[PDB]
């Protein structure tokens, strides 16, 4: 429970954090604030279409608690999987308006800050 | 020695994504874009004065070690204090080329992130 709710906090943060990041961002440095992200954060946005396929995390240890804490906060039509189009990660999906996004994060990196 | 270098690196996290949102926000939304982290991420920035006090955490736990990791990414002039002009927080102060800033984040809301 406690450590599980920590994780989702942390991974909430983030999401959060970054759909901010690209909501208020200028619109003629977006390109440049995604690179920025990924190179220096590493947090990779990508656009999500309707058609991208996923893979969800093992039910193993405490994922699927985490997952129930993530959508309590983000909202329950949140997508969280260890794989999208089969490229691994901690992929989370987020919008904004009615435009879908992803946030992948690298597994090894995230474990050092979780 | 790991428990503080997660704390740390998960403040660096959010220093690193708020600069981040700071940096490439649109000129016009940038009051609202403050607004937006301190409400609903419970960040919250402020310009960072040359005459701004502060107080350091007490050497107690990990407090020192968590800062010298936090330093060693953000860099060795970074302040992290207890309070900035006795207001209570964690703080930790960043820069935009030649511009100084704050990061507030409230301590019990933090706990659950860390």
């Amino acid at each position: 429970e406690p450590r599980a709710q920590r994780v989702a906090l942390q991974l909430v943060a983030i999401v959060k954090l970054t759909r901010t990041a690209l909501l208020y961002s200028d619109p003629d440095l977006r390109r440049a604030l995604l690179q920025d992200l990924e190179s220096n954060e590493g947090v990779r946005v990508y656009p999500r279409e309707k058609t991208d396929k996923f893979k969800l995390q093992p039910d193993e240890s405490v994922n699927r608690l985490i997952e129930h804490d993530i959508r309590s906060r983000l909202g329950d039509d949140t997508v969280i999987a260890q794989s999208v189009n089969d490229i691994p990660g901690v992929w989370i999906s987020f919008k904004i308006d009615d435009d879908d996004y992803w946030v992948a994060l690298d597994r090894d990196q995230l474990d050092t800050v979780t």
